[PDB]
């Protein structure tokens, strides 16, 4: 029995759907908080199953916390504590991005309050970030390689060169993206995780570059499949991940199957 494992076996349809099967509580952490600009914490009410993990999610260039906000409800409602936070400054880089991500996380394991301390398993951490977020996420992995997933979303990062993560790390790529060209950022930043890593690529077709700004089924069954998958130990969901999904909506996926 995994001690990790939280609600009922998963299925294609549950992974699909808008609303876990958790009811959903949020809080506002103030934009003064020390290493980023504050975010709102998504923690499930539910407590008799077991402490849950969690993941910061980090905004692109130019963005708040309302471009990442539906992966608040979406994600903690599947069991797992959501912190969409905001950057100290709108024009912070992808090297700034990655601490904040940590320091936002390490708002949860040392300062968080009471109600969001108490569901929180400080020992599986993980994070996710949009565009230059996701340079950031693929930087906060080799500042923090103790972190257990890792979801570069559409990520843009001028460091091309990635061979040093350690943390399970899943790029999503979009096809049409001319910002963050898939070409250039992307596959690069895929083929030059380490071999061994556990990864994915998986590719949108006819996507833009602010896709994952807005719902996508494609995008929220797989981030809720890998973050159930490494940072909940739960291998009830590798059935979604490995062999490489073929969904319509995916244009190419890459993978180091099995986990
Ligand atoms: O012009 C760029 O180099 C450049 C432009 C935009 C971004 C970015 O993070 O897009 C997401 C914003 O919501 C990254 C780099
Ligand atoms: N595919």
């Amino acid at each position: 029995p995994n001690p990790y494992e939280r609600g009922p076996d998963p299925t294609e349809d549950s992974i699909e759907a808008i609303r876990g099967p958790f009811s959903v509580a949020t809080e506002r952490v103030s934009s003064f908080a020390s290493g980023f600009g504050g975010g709102t914490i998504y923690y499930p009410r539910e407590t008799d199953e077991g402490t849950f993990g969690a993941v910061a999610v980090a905004p692109g260039f130019t963005a708040s916390q309302g471009s990442m906000s539906w992966y608040g409800e979406r994600v903690a409602s599947h069991g797992f504590i959501v912190f969409t936070i905001d950057t100290n400054t709108r024009l912070d880089a992808p090297g700034q991005r990655g601490r904040q991500l940590l320091a936002a996380l390490d708002y949860l394991v040392e300062r968080s309050d009471r109600k969001v301390r108490e569901r929180l398993d400080p020992n599986r951490l993980a994070v996710m970030g949009h565009a230059m977020g996701g340079g950031g996420s693929l930087e906060a992995t080799v500042m923090r390689p103790s972190l257990k997933a890792s979801i570069p979303l559409t990520p843009w990062h001028l460091d091309k060169t990635w061979g040093q993560v350690q943390v399970p790390t899943f790029i999503i790529g979009a096809e049409l993206d001319t910002i963050a060209p898939v070409s250039t950022h992307a596959k690069p930043f895929y083929e030059s995780l380490p071999s061994s890593l556990p990864k994915a690529y998986m590719e949108l077709c006819g996507a833009t570059h602010f896709a994952p700004n807005i719902p996508n089924t494609t995008i929220a069954k797989y981030v809720i499949s890998w973050l159930k998958r490494f940072v909940d130990e739960d291998t009830r969901y590798s059935q979604f991940l490995c062999p490489n999904p073929t969904d319509r909506a995916i244009c190419e996926y890459r993978s180091t199957c099995p986990y």
